[PDB]
């Protein structure tokens, strides 16, 4: 699995880092989780995931951290 800490980064950086990580997983798929600090980023991350045909979920943790998990196949 791969976890990208993108806290403090402004869009579209989190989404770009996430997409690069997903495109790098090859046909084998896997899981990319991304830490973001605003709902807008979470939305952007989910639209990109749906766009690519990947399943995703998100969970709002403590201290405002949003974790968005994207699955390709792990």
């Amino acid at each position: 699995m791969i976890t990208i800490d993108a806290l403090g980064q402004v869009c579209p950086i989190p989404v770009i880092r996430a997409k690069k990580a997903l495109a790098e997983l090859g046909e084998a798929g896997g899981v990319v989780t991304v830490l973001v600090d605003n709902d807008i980023s979470r939305q952007n991350l989910q639209k990109m995931a749906e766009g690519m045909g990947y399943q995703s979920e998100y969970l709002e943790k403590d201290n405002g951290v949003i974790e968005v998990t994207i699955v390709a196949g792990e």
